[PDB]
């Protein structure tokens, strides 16, 4: 669910999940195509085709189980969705805090219109 892919996010980053990821550069959230802008955008990218791949297990809405144990997070789950989607969680925020030294405030509330460029295939 999205709540704990809030919390896992924060550990690593440091930073509120939705005021500095759910709107940055082209593909955070519901970033819709164009070219990805940076290392950061990428890991969004990524997220995305984790995630609909996982379509079925509905990623959004759908409760897992994890802990944060020394130094890393450990996905608890037994069964392939909740299995799959805090594998998912995990590679993004982990993502984030390593590409931290480029996160670039000018692409915080990016203006998507400005994302143009076709398309990119998962």
């Amino acid at each position: 669910s999205v709540i704990e892919f809030g919390k896992m996010i924060q550990e690593e980053t440091d930073k509120n999940p939705l005021t500095s990821y759910s709107f940055y550069g082209c593909h955070c959230g519901l970033g819709n195509g164009g070219k990805p802008k940076d290392a950061t955008d990428r890991c969004c990218f990524v997220h995305s085709c984790c995630y609909a791949s996982l379509s079925d297990c509905s990623p959004a809405t759908n409760r897992y189980s994890y802990h944060k144990e020394g130094g890393a997070i450990v996905c608890g789950s037994s069964t392939p969705c909740k299995g799959q989607i805090c594998e998912c969680d995990k590679a993004a925020a982990i993502c984030f805090k390593e590409n931290l030294k480029t996160y670039n405030k000018k692409y915080k509330v990016y203006l998507r219109f400005k994302c143009k460029g076709v398309s990119e295939k998962c």
